[PDB]
């Protein structure tokens, strides 16, 4: 991971509209960055907590961008769909995985952070119901 305080790198996969949705879109709301994949058990286990603090905040300057790095479209959308997880969920394009997670320096999933309407990343290591109470204090 990166070190807080630090500017959150660019983003942009492709959403399930078929656009290009980059993380610079969301400037001026708080988000919470979920990098993830379709076969990590830990990140689908997330989901409800994902979706609690969705609708707590969502409508007070605050959304989830969704990037995976999944190989395959398919089991992208497969697990979207099964996990009800519907707020702004991006795929990475093949050629632009590496970059992404070296930018973030990840090393491991699931992998969210918070970043601030400026774009800087506030908070790192979110789980459980710590990822709602981080959101809770920064946007509240
Ligand atoms: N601007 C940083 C970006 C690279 C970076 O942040 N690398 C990770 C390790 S791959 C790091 O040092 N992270 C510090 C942290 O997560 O606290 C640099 O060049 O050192
Ligand atoms: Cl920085
Ligand atoms: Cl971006
Ligand atoms: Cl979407
Ligand atoms: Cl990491
Ligand atoms: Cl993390």
């Amino acid at each position: 991971s990166l070190a807080t305080g630090s500017v959150a790198p660019a983003i942009t996969g492709i959403d399930l509209k078929g656009n290009s949705v980059s993380l610079n879109d969301f400037k001026g709301k708080y988000v919470l960055v979920d990098f993830w994949f379709a076969g990590c058990s830990w990140c689908r286990k997330e989901t409800p907590y994902l979706l609690k603090t969705y609708n707590a905040f969502k409508d007070k300057g605050f959304t989830i961008y969704g990037v995976s790095t999944d190989r395959r479209e398919e089991d992208w959308k497969k697990a979207i769909e099964e996990d009800k997880s519907y707020w702004n969920q991006v795929l990475l394009q093949k050629d632009d995985v590496k970059d992404v997670l070296e930018s973030y320096c990840i090393v491991g999933f699931p992998h969210i952070i918070l970043v601030d309407p400026e774009g800087k990343i506030v908070a790192k290591e979110l789980r459980g119901d710590d990822l709602y109470n981080t959101v809770e204090k920064f946007v509240n």
